[PDB]
């Protein structure tokens, strides 16, 4: 029968009980499973996620030291590229955030903080995340216009390097473009196809979600500019995104949802939208041939979900 799916905000609370319980920390491959501090470190911002019920302010954290300096050496780092290689919305409110929400070099900003301007912008908003959650439920979230996001930080023994998400990736790689109205518009689509679709749908829009929120390529002028957030959070990549040697294919959904991906290189292709509108249209027309029984609209006076 129909897979279930939230009907209200606060039903979001429900996925706590169902994420991934042994996580990446746990792998003998990653760069902090000798070290035991980070892993009690990584179990205290779990417990965080776990108790976090919708409608309470995030906690906040205070970062040590180790955690600072890795937050600085990438931040750095990235922020010399963004000028050139990010798409005009990212950079447009780059700015607004190092005024209101302290992105600088020296200091983490706290996820209450970040949250709260996205509200004043798009409505969005985020709430912290113990570890992985299943791709019905990260994307469930986004009909609501809520980002599952991660508050620990990557060991500090690799800052260039990450398996994972971590808090680097998503505010310097999502954050930005949660601002616009446009990009807002097109993710929340995304979120509203998937709600009560089969499981082989969910994979295809897993795989939209990969080759646009997470690797995408937008025109611009001209020109080719990055919006993806795993290419925004990326020294290595976003440089060979913009260069001759990938692969360059407009984004055409039919296509684009089966295509196969690799988690541990820089991709071989990558999709280019025209605009965060038209892709939204494009996930819109794509949503329509989805096989469910009845329709969705999201009402924000209520926040809930009305079935059609
Ligand atoms: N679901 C697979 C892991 C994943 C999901 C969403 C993201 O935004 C990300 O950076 C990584
Ligand atoms: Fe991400």
């Amino acid at each position: 029968t129909v897979p279930w799916f939230p009907r209200t905000i606060q039903e979001l609370d429900r996925f706590a009980n169902q994420i991934l319980s042994y996580g990446a920390e746990l792998d003998a491959d990653h760069p902090g499973f000798k070290d035991p501090v980070y892993r009690a470190r990584r179990k205290q911002f779990a417990d965080i996620a776990y108790n976090y019920r919708h409608g309470q302010p995030i906690p906040r954290v205070e970062y040590m030291e180790e955690e600072k300096k890795t937050w600085g050496t990438v931040f750095k780092t990235l922020k010399s590229l963004y000028k050139t290689h990010a798409c005009y919305e990212y950079n447009h409110i780059f700015p607004l955030l190092e005024k209101y929400c302290g992105f600088h070099e020296d200091n983490i900003p706290q996820l209450e903080d970040v949250s709260q301007f996205l509200q004043t912008c798009t409505g969005f908003r985020l709430r912290p995340v113990a570890g992985l959650l299943s791709s019905r439920d990260f994307l469930g979230g986004l009909a609501f216009r809520v980002f599952h996001c991660t508050q620990y930080i990557r060991h500090g023994s690799k800052p260039m390097y990450t398996p994972e998400p971590d808090i680097c990736h998503e505010l310097l790689g999502h954050v930005p473009l949660f601002s616009d109205r446009s990009f807002a518009q097109f993710s929340q689509e995304i979120g509203l196809a998937s709600l009560g679709a089969p499981d082989e749908y969910i994979e295809k829009l897993a795989t939209i979600y990969w080759f646009t929120v997470e690797f995408g390529l937008c025109k611009q002028g001209d020109s080719i500019k990055a919006y993806g957030a795993g290419l925004l959070s990326s020294f290595g990549e976003l440089q060979y995104c913009l260069s001759e040697k990938p692969k360059l294919l407009p984004l055409e959904l039919e296509k684009t949802a089966i295509q196969n991906y690799t988690v541990t290189e820089f991709q071989p292709l990558y999709y280019v939208a025209e605009s965060f509108n038209d892709a939204k249209e494009k996930v819109r027309n794509f949503a329509a041939t989805i096989p469910r029984p009845f329709s969705v609209r999201y009402d924000p006076y209520t926040q809930r979900i009305e079935v059609l």
